[PDB]
């Protein structure tokens, strides 16, 4: 049901071994933590959640931008890419968070299919 | 020393009326608020703080985009859109945090420059 | 070694059925057809070359954004988004040549891989 | 009427010295030249054209992104950036056209205004 998909555009390639955590807000207002992994040698997080554990509700998205660029030793401007989105039961749905990282911009976008 | 540019990649148009909260991370490692605003008719938003306010610490940009494009009548993906990064460790620079919105993406960049 | 894949930053989803259009510089600096298809239903256009055909030089990917807006019932700023680059032989290669799309923007990646 | 802003997303600074190029197609389906210029030390391109001079028509925005980021000691994936787009077509606009640049990366963005 989600997917992570983290690419590099100063190198031109997937961003490899990026920490991601996925948190869900809880009713108190504070984030839970949800889910982690390290992204692939493609730049994919793969088996973070099951369809029976990701509920509807709000979910934050961090990347750890700066350990990336630092281990490249290149100096970066963010501590983290955060994204954060409302899962919604319309229909079967699959959730690609995609990020494209430079030093100083990231981009991000939702791919939602099913 | 802190200006905020939004842009709608719908319209083709400044991004005018959105809300933005600024938060700095406190000893407690809690998010304390720090300033906010409204983008003004050009997308900017200006006058958030003061060189001396504006002190060393990691600050939170908070841009609320979902507010903005169900003002439009547009049911977004994002909550918001938040840009984390240190300020001032290298004493003061002036920082203009810009970003370009559609209802499923959003991109950020920094300009830093030192006066 | 060539695969693009297209992106719809309003929708949040794969951007199917867009016309691409290869071209490889010629001798006399004029852009002669190289290669060409519609995404998929993942948004991706796969088979366009061989490594054989493939050879060092200046290419150009015309992405046909203004049909793939108006087919939707959205005004869009460009005419199409071009890409250009130069095919290095540097060690095995391939390339993903990415683009996320929005009316008035879009962004455009590399992913070079061995 | 067209403005040309370029940021570098490496150095987190305005794209300075940057080559741009701009086309108008002619009748022959040829690009013809229109102007041209380089980006200041605040990363903008202004007095390419004038409102007699920018009519109706298909226009090229190429921005020579590659000669920027050899000229700086880096081997980029791009030849440049092209932005091709129709103006003026329901009378005279301007255009702001803004690119954010990288290495293997670039975005653009265009802001279009009613005077
Ligand atoms: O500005 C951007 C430009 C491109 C992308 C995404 C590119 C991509 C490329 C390959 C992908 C394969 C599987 C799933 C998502 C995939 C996504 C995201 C941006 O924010
Ligand atoms: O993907 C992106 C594409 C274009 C932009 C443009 C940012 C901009 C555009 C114009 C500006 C004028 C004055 C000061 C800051 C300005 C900043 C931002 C993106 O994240």
């Amino acid at each position: 049901p989600l997917m992570v998909k983290v690419l590099d555009a100063v190198r031109g390639s997937p961003a490899i071994n990026v920490a991601v955590h996925v948190f869900r807000k809880a009713a108190d207002d504070t984030w839970e933590p949800f889910a982690s992994g390290k992204t692939s040698e493609s730049g994919e997080l793969h088996g973070l959640t099951t369809e029976e554990e990701f509920v509807e509700g709000i979910y934050k998205v961090e990347i750890d931008t700066k350990s990336y660029w630092k281990a490249l030793g290149i100096s970066p401007f963010h501590e983290h890419a955060e994204v954060v989105f409302t899962a919604n039961d319309s229909g079967p749905r699959r959730y690609t968070i995609a990020a494209l990282l430079s030093p100083y911009s990231y981009s991000t976008t939702a791919v939602v299919t099913n």
